[PDB]
C-alpha cells in the first residue's frame, strides 16, 4: 500500500511576479510576462525577447557574499524553496530533520556563470576562474543549498530532464512520501538560460518565436501563426507532505497530488511523434496511479510551448487518452502567458493546476486567435473560465522524448 | 508490495579500459589509469594530468555523423549503455518496450561542448553556435539518446548530484523496479569534465592533487601526503532486472542489489563534516533497507577520492556504523587506480563491487605508503585481497552535502 500526498506550501518567480499570488493574478487577468531582453545585447540574433524575472531581490534571502557564489537558476530555485517551505509553516525540528529532503531540478543549469568564466579563461587563463565556480554552477545546489540553510537531512537530490524537470522533480519527490522514504519533500525546478549561450543556442535550431516587433503576442500555444516557443525564467517550488503528518500539524492544504506518469516516446532528440503516442502512455499511466477514469479529469494545463508539431501532438494525445470527453474537459497552455520556463516549466504550472483546484478556474490560453486545423478541444482562448474542476493533470514533454504527468485532486 | 531486483548487464569506459572485462583487469592488478592529459594544452593549469579514455571508438556504437552532435559524455554514457544491454542478452519487443527506462546521468554534463560554443560566441558570434548545443550537451541526453536507439518506452529521465550521481542513479532505478514502475532499467552515469572550465575550476578551489611529476602516485586516498582528488572520465551502465522477470528468462545474475540509502549532510557546500555523520546516517539507511546485520558486510568500496577531510570522514563513518566489524570487513578505493569520475564515480565502483562479489576478492587501495592517522582499518593496501565476499556496500558523497549507499549481495 501507499501513503497519500498533499501539497502544503508552494513557492514561485516568474515573468509575472515575485510570488506565487502575484503570478497568479497575472494569470487569471490573461497578461504577458515577455517582453524585450534588457541589460545584454542582443543584436546578432533573431530573438530578442522572452520572459524575464523582474525586480528579484536576492538579499531577501541570501547574504550579498552568498549570493556572489550561486547562478541565478540556484538563486531562483532557492527563492521559491524558501517562498514554498514559509508558505507551508513547517517547523523543522531534530525530530523530523531526516524525514524531510529536497529534490529541486533544473533543465540547463548554470549557463550564465559558465558563459562569466569563460570570458575570464579566453581572455585571463585559468588562475582567474572563481574558487566558487563548480558549486556555485552545479544543478544539485539548490537542494544542497536548501538542505544546509534548513537543516534538512531527509533524500537530497536533483533531476535533469530538460522540459520535462519540474514535473519529474515533484512526481518522484511523491513518491519518495507515498513509498516512506519521506513524510516531507520541498520539489520543483528552476532555469535561467536567458543568455548568448541559452538564446543562441535554441535560436541555431531555429526554436524559438522570432516574433522581435510583439513580444507578448509570439506565445500562442494551438494559434495557426505560431513559430516556436518564448524562453522565460523563474522557479517553483512545492512542499510535499504525508497526509496525516500534515493533518496532526493543522496544516493548511492545497490538493493532493494523486497521480505521477512517466514515459519515453523512444522517437526523436527533439520533436514529438506526431500524434503524440508517448504523451497518451504518460497520462494514461499518471490516471492509472492515480485509480482514475480519464473521464473525471476537468482541467489539463497543457505543455502547450507553441512549437508547431509540440502542440499538435498534445491535441491528438488528449483525444486519444480521453475520447468522447476530450471536449468536456478544458485544456490551456499557460505558456501564452509566461513562456517556456524549460526545467521550472513543469514545477510553475503543478502550481497553476493546484490554484486552478483551489479557485475553480481554467486559466486561458492567451492570443489564441485562430485554432489550428484540429485543435478544437476547449482551450480556453482569450479569458480565464470559472468552471467545476475536481481533478488536474499537468503535462510536460521534453527533449530526449521524455514525458511526465502529474494528477492533483481537490482535498476536503 | 516490494519486488527484488538483480543485475544481469554491465558495461564501462574507465582509465582502465574501455569495457568491464579490460577495466576490472587493470583493478585487480593494480594498475594505474592516470597520465599527463594530452588532448589540450595544460602548461597554465596547476594540474595537468587525469584519468582518460584511452582509444575510445565512438563508431562501434554510433555513426560518426550523429557523434559529431554529442558531448563526450554522452557518448561515453551510450557506450556503456550499450554494452550493459548486450551483456544483460534482454531484447527489446513490442511485448515489453513500455516496461524498459533509462536513468544515466551525469554530475556537469556537456562541459566541453559549453566550452568550445562560448569560444565560438564570443570569438565569431552567435551565428557560429552548434544547431545542437542544447541536445548535444544537456544531461538527459543519454537517456533520451539510449531510449531513441533501443526503443525504450519506460520511465525516462536523469540525476545530477555532483559526485554521487551514479549511486543516486542506480537506486532510484532499483526502486522504480521494486516499486513496479518498470521490470528493467538502464542506469549508472558519465562524465567527461576534463576542459579548461573542469580543470581550471577545481583547480580554483585548489580541490585537485597538483602531483604533475608523478601522476600515477596523485591518487592516495587515506596515505599521509594526499593533496586532493584527480580528475577522471569515462562512465558505468547496470541493467537493473526484477528478479522473476530475470528468472523467467533465463538471464545470468550477477548479484541482488539489496540495499539503498541516501541522506544529507545539511552541513557545507563542498566540505564533508569531520565525523562523517551524513555517509553514516546515509550506509545505516541503506543496511536497515537491505535487512542486514552490519556484521555481513564483507566489503566496501569507499568513496575513497584522496581528499584529506573526506577520506578521514569516511573513517570515521565506517566505524561509527560498523563498530568492532569495522576491523573485520575490507574497505578499499579504487579511485587509487581510476581517480575520480564524479558522476560516473559510483556507476563504475558499483561495478566493481558485483565484480568483487563475482570473483571473490577486495580490490586494492593503491599508494598507501604510509596510512594517516586512525587510518587503521583494513584498507587493502597496496594488493588485491582474495576473501569471502557475500555483502558488499558501495559509497558515493558529493556537493551540497549528497550521500548514496549501495549494498550488494551474493545471488544464489
Ligand atoms: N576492448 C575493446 O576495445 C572493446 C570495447 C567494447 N567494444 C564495443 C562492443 C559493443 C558495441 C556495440 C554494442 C555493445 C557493445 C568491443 C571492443
Amino acid at each position: 500500500s501507499r501513503r497519500r500526498v498533499v501539497i502544503t506550501g508552494m513557492g514561485m518567480l516568474s515573468p509575472l511576479g515575485l510570488d506565487v499570488p502575484s503570478s497568479w493574478e497575472g494569470i487569471l487577468a490573461g497578461r504577458s510576462g515577455i517582453a524585450p531582453i534588457e541589460h545584454m545585447d542582443l543584436s546578432a540574433y533573431s530573438t530578442r525577447f522572452g520572459g524575464s524575472v523582474k525586480g528579484f531581490n536576492v538579499e531577501e534571502y541570501l547574504s550579498a557574499k552568498e549570493a556572489r557564489k550561486l547562478d541565478l537558476f540556484i538563486q531562483y530555485g532557492l527563492a521559491a524553496s524558501f517562498q514554498a517551505v514559509r508558505d507551508s509553516g513547517l517547523e523543522v525540528t531534530d525530530a523530523n530533520r531526516e524525514r524531510i529532503g529536497v529534490s529541486m531540478g533544473s533543465g540547463i543549469g548554470g549557463l550564465t556563470n559558465i558563459e562569466n568564466n569563460c570570458r575570464s579563461l579566453f581572455e585571463q587563463g585559468p588562475r582567474r576562474i572563481s574558487p566558487f565556480f563548480v558549486p556555485g554552477s552545479i544543478i544539485n545546489m539548490v537542494s544542497g543549498f536548501l538542505s544546509i540553510h534548513l537543516g534538512l537531512q531527509g533524500p537530497n537530490y536533483a533531476l535533469t530532464t530538460a522540459q520535462t524537470t519540474g514535473t519529474h522533480s515533484i512526481g518522484m519527490a511523491a513518491r519518495n512520501i507515498a513509498y516512506g522514504e519521506a513524510d516531507v519533500m520541498v520539489a520543483g525546478g528552476s532555469e535561467m538560460a536567458a543568455c548568448g549561450l541559452g538564446l543562441g543556442g535554441f535560436g541555431a535550431a531555429r526554436a524559438l518565436s522570432t516574433r522581435n516587433d510583439e513580444p507578448t503576442r509570439a506565445s500562442r500555444p494551438w494559434d495557426r501563426d505560431r513559430d516556436g516557443f518564448v524562453l522565460s525564467d523563474g522557479s517553483g517550488a512545492l512542499v510535499l507532505e504525508e497526509l496525516e503528518h500534515a493533518r496532526a500539524r493543522g496544516a493548511r492544504i492545497y490538493a493532493e497530488l494523486v497521480g505521477f506518469g512517466m514515459s519515453g516516446d523512444a522517437f526523436h532528440m527533439t520533436a514529438p511523434p506526431e500524434d503524440g503516442a508517448g504523451a497518451a502512455r504518460c497520462m494514461k499511466n499518471a490516471l492509472r496511479d492515480a485509480g482514475l477514469d480519464p473521464r473525471q479529469v476537468d482541467y489539463i494545463n497543457a505543455h502547450g510551448t507553441s512549437t508547431p508539431a509540440g502542440d499538435i501532438a498534445e491535441i491528438a494525445a488528449v483525444k486519444s487518452v480521453f475520447g468522447e470527453h476530450a471536449h468536456a474537459l478544458s485544456m490551456s497552455s499557460t505558456k501564452s502567458m509566461t513562456g517556456h520556463l524549460l526545467g521550472a516549466a513543469g514545477a510553475v504550472e503543478a502550481i497553476f493546476s493546484v490554484l486552478a483546484l483551489r479557485d475553480q478556474v481554467a486559466p486561458p490560453t492567451i492570443n489564441l486567435d485562430n485554432p489550428d486545423e484540429g485543435c478544437d478541444l476547449d482551450l480556453v482562448a482569450h479569458e480565464a473560465k470559472p468552471r467545476k474542476i475536481d481533478v488536474a493533470l499537468s503535462n510536460s514533454f521534453g527533449f530526449g522524448g521524455t514525458n511526465g504527468t502529474l494528477v492533483f485532486r481537490r482535498f476536503a
